[PDB]
RNA sequence: GCGAGCUGGGUUCAGAACGUCGUGAGACAGUUCGGUCCCUAUCCGUCGCGGGCGCAGGAAAUUUGAGAGGAGCUGUCCUUAG
């Protein structure tokens, strides 16, 4: 029975860690996008259209 | 420079879709098809046209020009001369 409890406990911990890593990957991706968005906010379109 | 002068193709309303992201409503680090352009000009300004008076009498013509505007471009060939 102790073996099974350890196995169940180990499995459940891994599931949680996968969730955490998933969300951190999301955050990293969204950050990168946000920085690029702000960086490109001023550099799009032709000269005249930038001045709009 | 110029939308009370015109257009409205791009983009940034509401629809819909692709890629991608999000558990999601939705979103762009990307695209795509469709999407109401209102106003009778008072004043100055600008382009034309009149009326009034003035210009030491009242008229009909012809004029000077202070001043203002307009115009202001350029090719090729022949000759000089192979
Ligand atoms: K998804
Ligand atoms: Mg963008
Ligand atoms: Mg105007
Ligand atoms: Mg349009
Ligand atoms: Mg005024």
């Amino acid at each position: 029975e102790k073996e099974q409890r350890i196995a169940n406990q180990r499995h459940q911990y891994q599931v949680q860690q996968r969730q955490i890593e998933k969300i951190e990957t999301q955050m990293v991706q969204l950050k990168s996008w946000s920085e690029k968005a702000h960086r490109d906010s001023t550099k799009q379109g032709s000269a005249s259209e930038r001045r709009q």
